[PDB]
């Protein structure tokens, strides 16, 4: 190893330790955070071969196998549910099909699950920001039956309820309503899982989505009528869930009907000087994707990864730039971030990928912050990591936590800790991530930025 790398390694150890201290001191000063819009139930089943074979045989094995070769890419029957699962196994391929049949939803609920956890970006960040970081959190829960409300951990997590004409903030378990279970059924299998003659070449999962409400970004009454009072209780907002929007729905409504309501919410946030952060998850519909870019001027900040930034370059950049961004080639990523800032005038863009983060901020002219991250070799869990990174940097920076780079370092530690441990319970546990080595390939990469950027 070059001695200059030994020196940089020692400098990054001290920056990481100080950034963790700064985050612990600044996070308690965050008055509150608003999380919207997507919360659901994730039901995990670890597939059993004998069970799955019996269920295929009950319904007609030949009908099921016809579906494997001729997939409907939607679920209207139990045979289509079973055929989709077996196709996911055969291809070792992540798949999600929507369940458009109430009879199949009854079959899914009866079949059950091994593990239940909160789903949706708003919901999982409620458990992290409120449960682990102890930031007072108000979360949008489109449908809050008992099965949904029990999945929130203990802590300062609140939902709004109307007491006649007055808005109260209560724990979700104290606001159970006569509402739909919004369940995403997740069928997991390992490499080598075999039913009949079908064998998985890698681990993967098939998702049966039984959730009509987050599919169209349903907003409950308390958020449509109490939004201004809710806004008075927070300092920050993180907005997610709009990636699902379609241009047209069968009832004749459009994506713009939803985005008009989001824009009204952003106008209220900005009137109260709430700092807002948009999670620009992959939006398959190109027209909605363009509309979301046109909405970014009303946000303080946006977060995205290499897939998400490449996707946006397909509509405001060029195909060659998207291809380079997808591989995380840093000088193309930087160009793409400046293209997005030029297009929108947004104050802040947080890019995260394997090995490093960037933050581009508009201040005394544009500043670029870079950190090498901490990679966990074999993570105990991979779910919610991107949202943890984006939300953790945003709340510690705008919470007063040592500046832009320090907030990125804290997000790197939170991501490593969640990966090491599977599930976080207390913010003190993130200290254990300091022992994860800093990515030395990314440490050395910063030398290329310094030569380029005097």
């Amino acid at each position: 190893m070059k001695e200059s790398l030994k020196d940089r390694i020692r400098l990054w150890k001290r920056l990481y330790v100080n950034a963790f201290e700064n985050a612990l001191n600044a996070i308690p000063n965050v008055k509150g955070v608003l999380l919207a819009y997507n919360t659901n139930i994730d039901a995990i089943k670890y597939l059993d071969a004998d069970d799955l074979e019996k269920r295929v045989t009950e319904k007609g094995k030949e009908k099921v196998f016809e579906i494997i070769e001729n997939p409907p890419e939607k679920i209207s029957s139990i045979e289509e549910l079973l055929g989709g699962i077996l196709r996911s196994i055969k291809l070792g391929k992540a798949m999600e099909w929507f369940v458009e049949s109430e009879e199949v939803r009854r079959y899914l609920r009866e079949w059950g699950w091994d593990e239940l956890r909160i789903g949706g970006q708003a919901g999982i960040m409620a458990n992290l920001l409120g449960g682990v970081y102890r930031i007072p959190t108000i979360v949008h829960v489109p449908q809050n039956p008992k099965l949904q409300a029990e999945l929130f951990v203990d802590g300062p997590i609140y939902v709004p309820v109307f007491e006649g004409n007055k808005l109260k903030l209560v724990h979700p378990k104290d606001a159970i309503a006569e509402e739909e279970e919004l369940i995403h059924y997740i069928y997991e299998f390992p490499r080598g899982f075999q039913v009949f003659d079908v064998q998985a070449p890698r681990e993967n999962r098939f998702i049966a989505n039984a959730d009509d409400y987050n599919a169209r970004v349903y907003m409950r009454r308390e958020f449509r009528e109490g939004f201004e009072e809710i806004t008075r209780n927070v300092e920050l907002a993180i907005i997610s869930g709009l990636q699902v929007l379609k241009e047209y729905y069968p009832d004749g409504t459009t994506y713009k009907d939803v985005l008009d309501r989001v824009e009204s919410h952003l106008n209220i946030l900005n009137r109260y000087n709430v700092k807002s952060h948009f999670e620009f998850a992959y939006t398959a519909n190109r027209r909605v994707r363009e509309a979301l870019v046109e909405l970014l001027p009303k946000f303080t900040s946006v977060g995205l990864n290499e897939v998400e930034l490449a996707s946006i370059m397909e509509i405001i950049g060029d195909e060659e730039l998207a291809k380079e961004v997808l591989e995380g080639h840093i000088f193309s990523v930087i160009d793409a971030m400046n293209v997005l800032m030029d297009e929108t005038g947004i104050e802040r863009i947080h890019f995260h990928t394997y090995g490093y983060y960037l933050a581009l901020t508009q201040g005394g002219g544009r500043q670029l912050a870079f950190v090498p991250t901490k990679i966990v070799a074999s993570p105990k869990s991979t779910v919610g990591i991107g949202d943890t990174i984006s939300s953790s940097a945003f709340v510690s920076e705008f919470g007063g936590g040592g500046g832009v780079r320090d907030a990125l370092l804290f997000a790197s530690l939170a991501a490593a800790a969640k990966a090491m441990k599977g599930n976080l319970e207390r913010i003190e546990q993130i200290r254990d991530a300091l022992s994860v080595p800093t990515n030395e390939r990314a440490i050395v990469l910063e030398e290329e930025l310094e030569k380029e950027f005097t």
